[PDB]
């Protein structure tokens, strides 16, 4: 019996086989979980994708921006795991800002537009899943969303920096009312990895400054860190997911959990 | 000679004579600095209100969603204080968000489209201020915002907290930028105020439980603060926000000051 | 199979059925682990109480002022748990301070000899059992104290509340020195426990005012968790405690888990 | 008329002329406040030093270890200010610990006497002069203390950074009391600052690798700052100690005000 065993989690955010929500379902069905898997845009490379997990996980479109996407997500995800049955879990591991809010394009030069866009899918769609799901939540159960920690600014990350504060005072209104449900709601504040999106940045993608300040703040991470960081392995920050779905966390919620080798607890 | 003798400050956000904008005017007249205003749709009230400043000062129109009025902003305030002149100081004191995204209406059920208007005008705006003056702001200048602190949830405000973690993060970024002008920025988190919107607000304006639970709040914080909290006296707010404006807090910068009587460090 | 199967964990703090270290030594016993308990003064009383735990543990003396006491208490574990064998986690469930530091007698009024003895029982000793330790814990293991939320100043706690303070300063620096062993160090936030000193104090053992001070707190405790606060009930916190000492939490250090219901998350 | 007119102030923790308490004499001097001294062990030289003042100011002698020394430390500074008169302000400048608690000495090898000479003098002592002053303190009167960000742990400075994160949490009691008086408790967290002590121990007097450490401490804080940061000029910290000391922050109390360049608002 796993740590998970018997429990229905909708797991979204799979877009490759580096995505921190592959490694997340991943560890998840090790441990004995259910899963429904949400997938944006590219539906036919997702189910390529999660062909390789382990156990077979049914997929489902979903847009975060589609108001109809989210009127019907709950009815499809019950078609799919029957009625009378509910989730024990959401993951939320969905993060988006337009190139003009990031990298080496000034701060003060990304049009609002942009910047709304980035709001809605990276701090809004936590809320709005919320909204959706909690109906169909058991008691017990356990919402989960992905942050990079923005107490401080930093280079590059710029607007999604402002995103991922927006994200954790909304993770805190919905703890208030994923509690009415005995629901639980908590974020994991992980370290940089390097997915395919953060490879190509730090190769240059959105311009060189913005590629070398990257790459010092990956550096300066594992160096703070007390146990080390390692970018290249996201099995770290899937076992915390993993931790705060299952029931050995039961008494926190609106809270953030760090899973970043330690570094936001050192200076130097 | 006043703590501001003959400095050049931009207000934004007076409405009424109960704005916390309004004394942040007074008291910085009333210690020597020539000020330029800036209002938001209803001039004529806002001339009609700003008649009572101890001193005459200009009044400028700026919708802060309007990309035209913030693209000739640096032009006009030229105009009003000489060519050659430069802006010493700028006071953002702007916030909105709508109905929906407060109050007793449920925190799932604001649109995007509500809460974007809002992070846009109360959060956003920080930076495209900031844009537009920084050209025409001397060395050692200030940019001081209104805050209200978002670090834990509570009842009504809603999405307008959001829409203050996101403030707070653009301040960080926002002082990244200034700095490279020698200008600092920084953010006044400010006990609550009786202004009209907020007596209103308690009388009921937004549903009776958020009027109650504004009043709770309200309470608690004259209680927990332990030099005490006046909500009816927006003075040592105001004064907060001139010492900022000063040469005084010289090596303070992307942070936040509390003018809140003490009640954010006390539990009980 | 348990969460803790196996692992090898020493437990100190027992001193009666009501010490939260009671509730994490049974659950952890629960999930497979085997334990090494260590008492304060009274060897006699603690032995009879943790007869009481499903599985037989061997009961060392552990004075954590006295150096002769830490000297030995290695060598004294390796008499137990056999030579070539490690531990796999340490629980630091430690508190005390004198009552002239707590209660309605005034702040100023506790003599630095009576707070000193408090700092060194509730704050050093984290250190300095770690140095006693380490050099007989595995990598991959886990040390964890047990932490009161003083971020902010509260009534009657006093004095505890500074030990707390230094407290979670010393876990950070405990992390650099147990990462060279590939151990993580971390700290647990509870929400308030009814222990029998807990009991006695709301009682007026340290005064009616104090008394009531606390009361007031526990109240606002379970009011302010979204998910709830049971104060009769430790057993979610020593669960949490289980989780840091598992292997689901790996990148983890330096850190502090809030097991309060969410309450520090929520202002009102 | 200077920002303190008039004021008394009594300044704490003058040695020599780097030290930050003697730039907060001057400076509080150049605006107008009539100062008392305060001077531990060494009170010929300390005169001597204390010479070079813009203005005369009378040497009692502290030694807040001293209990003697403390009791009758209000009556001493009433002979010097004369009966009928109070002080407006009490800067404490105060800090120590043995050099088993810092530099490359290790982190466990602190022996607990040494740890608790350094919280008595650095810490402690901030609730006792308050407790001896704050009977002869007028209202709108200021209490200031100085700090070491102590949010994360960092290499060399070990026990010194537990004393500060003790003091920040004594601070926010001596609040609680000091709000009986009308009095303010605040404390300035500077960024580091090039002393006698600080150059001795960059030249290595505590070890090599903790002088290499603490140089890379100081340039990765100007390079963070966004408006850079000069350790060799600590006027910066002297004002913003004034203006604490000034009306011009009446509205807070029980803080921590950064005067730090900004530095810790950024990671990179
Ligand atoms: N270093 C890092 O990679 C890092 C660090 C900390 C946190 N995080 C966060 O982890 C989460 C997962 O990101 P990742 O790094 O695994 O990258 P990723 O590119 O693999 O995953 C991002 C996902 O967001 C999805 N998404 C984008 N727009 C969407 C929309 N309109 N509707 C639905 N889904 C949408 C994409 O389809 C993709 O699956 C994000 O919140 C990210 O901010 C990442
Ligand atoms: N208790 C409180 O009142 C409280 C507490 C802390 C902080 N604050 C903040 O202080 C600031 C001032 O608010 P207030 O309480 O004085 O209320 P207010 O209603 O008097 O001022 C709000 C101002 O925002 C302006 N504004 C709105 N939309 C705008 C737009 N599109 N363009 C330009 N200006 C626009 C309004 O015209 C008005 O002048 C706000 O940021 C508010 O969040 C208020
Ligand atoms: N509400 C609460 O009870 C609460 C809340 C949060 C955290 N905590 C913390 O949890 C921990 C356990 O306390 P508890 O509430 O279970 O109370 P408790 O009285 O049951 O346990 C305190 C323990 O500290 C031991 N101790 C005292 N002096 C010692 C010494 N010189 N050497 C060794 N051990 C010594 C006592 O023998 C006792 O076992 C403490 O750190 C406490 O501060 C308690
Ligand atoms: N980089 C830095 O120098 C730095 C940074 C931030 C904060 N601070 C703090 O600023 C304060 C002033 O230190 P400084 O850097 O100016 O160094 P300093 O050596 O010039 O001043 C320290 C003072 O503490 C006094 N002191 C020590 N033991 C005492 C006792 N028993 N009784 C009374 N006074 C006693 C000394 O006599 C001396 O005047 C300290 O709290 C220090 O921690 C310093
Ligand atoms: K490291
Ligand atoms: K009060
Ligand atoms: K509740
Ligand atoms: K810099």
């Amino acid at each position: 019996a796993g740590l998970l065993e018997g429990k229905r989690i909708l797991v979204s955010g799979i877009i490759t086989d580096s995505s921190i929500a592959f490694h997340i379902a991943r560890v998840a069905q090790e441990q004995g979980a259910q899963l429904v898997l949400t997938g944006f845009d590219r539906l036919r490379l997702i189910q390529r994708i999660t062909d390789r997990l382990p156990e077979k996980a049914p997929l489902l479109e979903l847009d975060v921006q589609n108001d109809e996407h989210l009127a019907t997500l709950a009815d499809r995800v019950v078609e799919v795991i029957g009625e009378g049955n509910k989730l024990d879990g959401l993951v939320h591991s969905i993060g988006f800002m337009p190139q003009s809010g990031m990298g080496i394009n000034p701060f003060f030069d990304a049009p609002y537009e942009d910047v709304s866009k980035g709001i809605h899918i990276s701090a809004y769609s936590y809320a709005s899943m919320a909204k959706a799901l909690l109906p169909i939540m058991n008691r017990g159960g356990s919402i989960v969303g992905m942050d990079f920690d923005p107490s401080r600014a930093m280079p590059a990350y710029n607007w999604m920096t402002v995103a991922k504060s927006a994200l954790e005072s909304v993770n805190r209104f919905v703890a208030r009312e994923a509690g009415k449900y005995g629901v639980r709601s908590n974020l994991v504040a992980a370290g940089p990895i390097r997915t395919l999106a953060m490879a190509a940045i730090v190769g240059g993608a959105l311009g060189e400054e913005a590629g070398a300040q990257i790459q010092l703040l990956e550096e300066g991470w594992d160096q703070r860190a007390p146990i080390g960081w390692n970018m290249k392995d996201p099995t770290p920050v899937a076992k915390t997911v993993c931790a705060l779905l299952s029931e050995w966390l039961p008494a926190t919620t609106g809270d953030i959990i760090f899973a970043d080798g330690g570094a936001h607890t050192q200076l130097l």
